[PDB]
């Protein structure tokens, strides 16, 4: 800070610190500097990844709170079945995609890593209703502690539709006491957006920081087959986008060159912070002005969908699992390579908007099929290279995560007519 | 439609609710669908037991809150301190009632729930003194994630009282800050009754799974415990008042036979009505026009034990709390029945009636003793058997929390020498 | 008669429960009486210690966000940056201070009241680096839940300096929102006051059960001990004085001798009147006549350095946290030295001025620098040792905390060049 770095434009700043990284990771870490790297810059990027996970159980929580409390509550089913159903949709697609590239380049198949034979050949357990049910919090407090946003998703909305029927009633006592405690979240959402906007200052070190060690380490396992896993994601990612939203908004009547015109904002701010409710901050402020929707629309859709948006998670997965697999050179066919609806679409609903997600979400997946030594089988290995590219991985996952999240928004607001057109024209 | 649905006086289709599940456990078991009831219907219940413990520990924060600094003694009197020991031990006595038959009728030893050979090594509990200092909570945001509900209590009262003795100070920011504190409690309380609302709207089915469940897995015995568990809260009550409300009566000088023969309006309204302040108005008339009391007194006794002296559902959840533990196999101790006296009187405080009580302070009690209502566990079904059966009990436990009110309002009128004796003379 | 017990000024009352407790725990110790004061004794002291161990999340939480949004870059001008900055700093070098002369005097290393070599066995514990990234928290609710004090310091702050900065917005519903919450914060931080005063007004019981269990299960110096304690922080006190304040004072042109010479009447006042805001008239006399610093510094420093600047806190703090990590046989290691110097300085932005805030205080950095504070434990005897003594530390504290505001003061007026030099220069 000297008073000019909090002023050059966030998003060009974030832009220059990732550039600058991956160069210093390219260069220190051909130079054998792994060590300097990982002993003195690693720790600010693991500062600026524990502030990205510090504001996101409050934000959810209060940002839920707030966009039910101020949309009425038939309006709010009808938004949040369409970005349900448009969740499903679009997340189902991306499973296929990931099914699709996680073979169209073979990935993971020449790294003869020592083993014929394991033990994912099959494992469904897809427990669907147990799933359903884990949604509604058994003690919503302890919902918070834990960190699990569904439950505290659910039990948010419900608070919300609770205070709004409040301030209908006649009570003049419990018209104000439902008033306070609306403008109590309502001052802890802003408050939120503030420390979200003042860590994006901290940012541009922190991808500095994060990138260059990725670099440094990994910068030399992107010659082997592993590159053909980071191909397998950005080909598959940029599938998902150029097939299923351009698909969805053409439907629809949105144009979708117009739309990727006037999300850069959004999809950039994501696709380096690799974080959705980072970033939730630069969404609404690019589905307020750029997009035109009305605020009693983003002012929900957009928090709700940055957790629960399983595109990027579940493309993720149907490519990193289908690697492990073949790693570890024990087979598994399509339908026995559905462990992703298993925990993508459904143990991992919530956890879809924090940093390295997908790494924790696939160590969820490989240890419930039956994979569960550590520390040396080819199991360990398969998937310590994962979490090695974890984050050009992640750069990607969430990037698609908040474009579906403002296509979704924008399709909602488009079916409900609250989308102004007056920004839709050039 | 579905209006039908709701307009329906609910707490009575939740005996239709319970009564069809007999009938449908029945003729499933006999027709052998054990395994389709159990795949298929459970899961309504499942969910509905969940949605009933999601409320129990905001509710008891919040209403907790909002009754301390009702009646703390920051803003009690000479009347009110007497008035509010008198609510209390009142309670406490018709707890100990309850435990003295249910252990006096061997409430739930005719039901077969409870697995074969479940645990030997229940025994072997803490000290008295112990379990006593285990009231006060080490933390009490970390007593709100664990779910214990006993601390929780303890801290709410506390922060109530202190609360009310800073409404009293001088400095207006002060005054404010308490005051906008207890609004925000006030407002989550009456957010956490209209949820309580919707989850009793629902309760019908949640019951209607639970009975078929319990039901058709083994064909248990549903009509004997039942018909015992009303009848020993029957008999619970006529003893109540018939030995405290009448030595209370004798000890001060009040002839409690005259007292009844006077009180039988209020009675009779309130045993038909079902309503602890429904029926507010004509009790406060009967203190008024026969027991003599001047508005003085029976302006803020009675409007405050409509609210905090449910005696009735003192020894309601006092004999349902050894129902639950009988019919589980798990029989209670002193360290436990006393647990369930301070539980079952503390949280006689935050009460609302209907939607305040709801059968919820029972689904408190049993978290207060440790007793979990995990879905799927016993205590589930010995929980939903009983507010199933709960219109039976309840139309019958509404009138002795208003003979309750009327002896308290009586007391004080006569140990402050106001009562006027002209209307108790032959 | 109870009103007696409570007017004694709350100090004095504990100590003489310390000196009562030492007497009677000797003659039960020879009478052989240890097991009557282990089993009706010292359940007082265990009360008191988990009624103590309740306030300080609480308080840590909503006397960090309203003692932050009191002093952030929003509402501060450039005096009132680097009067903070001031303060800070010479809390900083307080606490190390404090931790130098405990280590020097080698505080407690003769009570051996621990349970032995062990006891808390950790194998690897976090590296300074380490240390320094768990200050943020990856989910504030659950550093909440939890008990870490560090991570609820850290996010407190942020939210306060977040509120306030919403307070200077435009919008007026944002606005509001942020004063709704940041009097809510407030209410709950005097509510806390309350309930530690209240607590405070129990202490000498919980002090005498303590200190009657140690001194009769086993005779351990306590006289001695303490006395090197009390020897110890008048060193601290006076090493404090006559370094941080000497130095300032001179590598900025202020002669320290006659600042000393000037300032008497405040040193004296503090001292007799054992209080920080009730010496705050006299302290601003004394700025104003015999310094020479004009309104506009010393109506904005003083009456918030008698607020957040305590070096003679920060002081105890550091020689008492030394005492008790001396005492139960665990010297405390480096890493923890700097969670001490950081989690003292932080909670003096926090401080209460209710008579024994410098307990509370110090129970909250014992339990945020790792030595748990749960009852029975050893450090619960350590920490009553030391709130005994209390009493003879207090008349010196609010000496250095008063002379470090005058200090502030006239450092800050010189560098603003609006100090009257009429009054130094002879």
């Amino acid at each position: 800070l000297l008073r000019r770095y909090l002023d050059y434009p966030v998003l060009w700043k974030i832009l220059w610190g990732l550039v600058l990284g991956a160069v210093f990771g390219l260069i220190a870490g051909h130079f054998g500097y792994a060590g300097a790297v990982k002993t003195y810059i690693k720790p600010f990027g693991d500062l600026f990844v524990r502030l990205l996970k510090m504001l996101v159980m409050p934000i959810v929580l209060a940002s839920l709170v707030v966009g039910a409390a101020s949309i009425s509550p038939a309006r709010l089913g009808r938004v949040g079945v369409k970005i349900v159903v448009y969740y499903l949709a679009t997340s189902a697609m991306a499973v296929f995609f990931g099914l699709i590239v996680g073979r169209l380049f073979n990935v993971g198949a020449n790294v003869n890593l020592g083993s014929g034979t394991g033990k994912a050949i099959e494992a469904q357990p897809p427990s669907l209703v147990q799933t359903l049910l884990n949604i509604v919090p058994t003690n919503p407090f302890a919902s918070l502690a834990k960190g699990e946003v569904l439950p505290v998703i659910f039990f948010a909305i419900i608070l919300g539709i609770a205070i709004t029927y409040l301030m209908n009633r006649n009570e003049e006592r419990v018209r104000k006491s439902a008033e306070t405690l609306l403008r109590v979240f309502d001052g802890l959402a802003e408050a939120m957006y503030l420390i979200v906007g003042g860590v994006m200052q901290y940012a541009p070190i922190g991808v500095f920081a994060l990138i260059a060690y990725v670099m440094a380490e990994q910068g030399v396992r992107v010659v082997g087959p592993l590159a053909k896993v980071v191909g397998a994601v950005y080909t598959g990612l940029f599938l998902q986008i150029v097939i299923t939203y351009f698909i969805l908004l053409k439907v629809f009547g949105i144009d979708p060159i117009k739309f990727i015109r006037k999300a850069k904002d959004a999809m950039i701010t994501a696709f380096v912070t690799r974080s959705s409710s980072g970033t939730l901050p630069v969404t609404m402020r690019v589905a307020e002005e750029e997009m035109g929707v009305d605020k009693g629309i983003f002012s929900f859709t957009l928090p709700l969908g940055a957790t629960i948006n399983m595109d990027g998670t579940a493309l993720y997965q149907g490519v990193t699992v289908l690697f492990v697999a073949n790693a570890i050179g024990h087979p598994l066919t399509l339908g026995q390579q559905l462990v992703v609806v298993l925990t993508a679409v459904l143990a991992s609903i919530g956890t879809a908007g924090v940093p390295g997600a997908g790494a924790i979400m696939l160590a969820m997946v490989l240890q419930s099929v039956g994979l569960d030594l550590t520390p040396g089988s080819p199991v360990a290995l398969a998937y310590a290279m994962i979490l090695g590219i974890d984050a050009i991985l992640d750069m990607g996952r969430t990037m698609v995560n908040v474009t579906g999240d403002l296509a979704g928004t924008v399709i909602v607001a488009k079916t409900e007519k609250e989308l102004d057109e007056s920004k839709w024209i050039s």
